[PDB]
């Protein structure tokens, strides 16, 4: 009822009450832990009033103003339009809170420690895929702000009926094409072969090669969705180059600035923002690690190996290991010799300690996901390995969707 | 009730219905996952029947007779027993079965893909310390084999009545003292600085050095335990060179060949054995990632990084990666050139996933988990990393036990 998580490299503890406000479910149950799962699993007016009136509670619990008179004006404001339209809508104010505390909650991420400082960008203003476009474009622009990223979301009209959705098809703003060969194998970002394929039916030229930025799908209210194409000015990217090889320019690697990803939905009191793409600054292993060295992705640790001099005949020489290293010193370099914001997975690993404490604290835990925490390289030499942590799902939050494709029923 | 696993580097499924014969807890409830914590939590001849029951039922079921003459004669057997003595006896195959099985649901264990290839020794005929010791002194032997090691694990008198148990005070069987120092700092290894005192306490002379192998503290029948030294011949040492880095021997660094596990209790049909120390062999990181770089072990990252000619002053230079994969290079290639069995992280873990499919298969699940199968280094380009892990508590099974100097009613 009071639950305790240890660090074993500190041996500091902390006591985990926030757990008590958890409502959703985890995919665990006391004879089986699923933690290692991926993806573990239209709304009436019954249960959309709970889910108001929990959310409402605690944002006038939030700006020292609970139970108050504004709350429950609010609380039955609420109720009436709830009554009234089966649904309701969000304050302006409700909807930065709901926003920031989806971010708060979310127990996979790592960079929670800047959760308060997020840009919301109300587009529930918006009617068609051209606005889209245009609030995705301001969106783009301000985040990258030149390479000092900032925090932003942008929150497109919440979920009516079902059928009226407003949906980026991409799963992120800015992605790397990828096309399957004549022989198989992949040129570009195989994770995006089946969206390149998709964009390309629906219109796109692709200029089939490497570091190809995608257009954008937009789905509004429900309607097939249109593409666009970011203007490349504001699609910052950063040529990778190592401190030392000089060969490493030869390889002509380059990576986007702005992960923004665009496939989510955010839940806030009830409601579900089917499209609401988020972005921040990357930490180092999301790009040196994952995108250009997960076998399935751009798998570039045969080409990092050879021109070091590596020897590739035995697995355990650990030449896989060793240039990996070297990768991502590079990613790192570059992003910073560019003047553009990127995180290392120490220090990004140890603000997150430091954003735990925080939270044990002031809101008694922190939801947080340990397999997802800690970084795909050097795990234990940083400091979350070694720390204990309870996950549990707290609302406001941000959800894994299908794909739209599998789910919208076309026409055109 | 037939839970799926995704591979997703591979796309590889495989379909769950072994953790349906699951019986213990994890930890975790539907609303909240402990999979990240470190370690979640005498008998009556009640509960005593259904293990009995429960695991014979398996046994026989295993050589192909379940249900038949001889299962039900054992069964009655052991009932019998149970109502006599309260308690019963292993089978010296029972045992063999029971042990090999408790390591084959280890759900922490990389190693798993060997399990049917364990040599037990029964020890249950042990009553004194000496007779403790000699047993470990050919349990060490026999594992080492000159370094071509196999797996073993001995097996001393079961739990009574809880007051007359068998305990080896040691957590391995071979490890290095850690001493304390007049600037508070440590020498030799931090993690036993507490059992390097017991073992002064208790009239052990340290050697004050670095790696200076610990003696054996074994408790008898409940008595108070006793020390004795492993004969130097029996221990094993591997000095770290690197194939590259001269200066690597002026580090000056070793480590045993033999991981020999010692404080963990064996569980067989609800019988309790409060000491069978197991060995393997070590996978390299467990040696040059966490026994050397653990900020609260050996903490050796400082000087590996001098000697290489390493930014120091960012952290953002990942010296601390770079470094690291140098260390386990170097451990690998010490181990290799003297012929003594080591395994490195991407052969282990690729054992692990056909390990894994051998038991969906034929088994029809393997409980793993993935906070400790995937190492402790280079975590996603290893293949457990994208491997989806159901973890539940199967039985025979080893599980932690307090140390017992927190527990031990002493009296001499
Ligand atoms: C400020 C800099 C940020 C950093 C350094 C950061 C870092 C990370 C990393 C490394 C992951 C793991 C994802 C992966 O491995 O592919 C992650 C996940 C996530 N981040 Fe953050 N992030 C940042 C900003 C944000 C923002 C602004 C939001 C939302 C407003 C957010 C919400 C999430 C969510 C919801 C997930 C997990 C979604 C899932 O289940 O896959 N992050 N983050
Ligand atoms: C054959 C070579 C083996 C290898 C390469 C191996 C590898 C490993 C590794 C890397 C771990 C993680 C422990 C840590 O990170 O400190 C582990 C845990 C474990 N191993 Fe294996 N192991 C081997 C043999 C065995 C044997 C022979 C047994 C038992 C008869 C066994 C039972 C266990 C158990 C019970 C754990 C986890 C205990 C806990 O909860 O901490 N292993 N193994
Ligand atoms: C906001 C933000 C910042 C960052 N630096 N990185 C992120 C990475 C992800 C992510 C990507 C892909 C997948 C699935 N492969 C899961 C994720 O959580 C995300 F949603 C948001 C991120
Ligand atoms: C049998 C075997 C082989 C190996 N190569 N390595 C092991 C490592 C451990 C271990 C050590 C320490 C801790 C706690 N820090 C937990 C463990 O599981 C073990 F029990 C058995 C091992
Ligand atoms: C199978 C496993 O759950 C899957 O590979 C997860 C593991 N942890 C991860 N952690 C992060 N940060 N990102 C990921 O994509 C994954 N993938
Ligand atoms: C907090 C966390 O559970 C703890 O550090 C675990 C993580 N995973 C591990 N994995 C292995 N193999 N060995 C360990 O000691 C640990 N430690
Ligand atoms: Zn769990």
């Amino acid at each position: 009822r009071f639950l305790k998580v240890k660090n074993w490299e500190t041996d500091v503890v902390l006591t985990d009450t926030l757990h008590l406000k958890s409502t959703l479910e985890t995919g665990c149950t006391e004879h089986i832990c699923m933690g290692s799962i991926m993806l573990p699993s239209v709304a009436t007016k019954d249960q959309l009033f709970p889910l108001a009136k929990e959310f409402l509670d605690q944002y006038y619990s939030s700006i020292k103003r609970f139970g108050s008179k504004a709350h429950m004006d609010r609380l039955e404001e609420v109720n009436k339009e709830i009554e009234s339209t089966s649904t309701y809508q969000l304050k302006d104010t409700e909807l930065i809170y709901g926003a920031k505390h989806a971010w708060r909650n979310a127990s996979r991420c790592v960079g929670r420690i800047q959760w308060s400082k997020l840009q919301v960008f109300d587009a529930r203003d918006c009617t068609t895929a051209h606005g889209m476009f245009n609030y995705i474009c301001n969106h783009v622009k301000y985040a990258t702000n030149k390479g000092n990223l900032r925090s932003a979301i942008t929150i497109f009209p919440q979920r009516t009926d079902g059928k009226h959705d407003f949906r980026v098809w991409n799963s992120q703003l800015i992605r790397y094409a990828g096309y399957k060969q004549p022989d198989g194998s992949t040129l570009g970002d195989p994770a995006n072969v089946q969206f390149t394929e998709i964009c390309i039916q629906q219109g796109w030229k692709a200029p089939r090669g490497r570091f190809d930025v995608l257009p954008l799908l937009l789905q509004a209210n429900g309607n097939d969705p249109e593409l666009f194409q970011i203007p490349p000015e504001l699609v910052l990217e950063v040529p990778i180059r190592h401190p030392k090889f000089d060969w490493f320019k030869d390889l002509g690697l380059k990576w986007y600035g702005l992960p923004a990803v665009s496939n989510m939905l955010l839940e806030i009191g009830g409601l579900e923002f089917s499209a609401c793409p988020f972005s921040g600054w990357y930490m180092g292993t999301e790009i040196g690690v994952r995108d250009y060295c997960d076998n399935s992705r751009y798998n570039i640790l045969e080409e990092v190996a050879k021109k070091m001099d590596l020897d590739m005949r035995k697995t355990s020489s650990l030449w896989k290991d060793q240039a990996l290293v070297e990768i991502n010193i590079a990613v790192l370099y570059s992003f910073q010799s560019d003047k553009v914001t990127i995180v290392d997975h120490h220090s990004a690993t140890e603000s997150f300690i430091k954003h735990m404490e925080n939270e044990y604290r002031c809101r008694g835990g922190c939801p947080a996901d340990w397999v997802w925490i800690v970084p795909p390289m050097s795990g234990s030499i940083t400091p979350v390995f070694h720390q204990e942590m309870l996950n549990y799902r707290l609302t406001p939050s941000f959800e894994y969707q299908p794909d739209p494709w599998n789910t919208h029923v076309w026409k055109g």
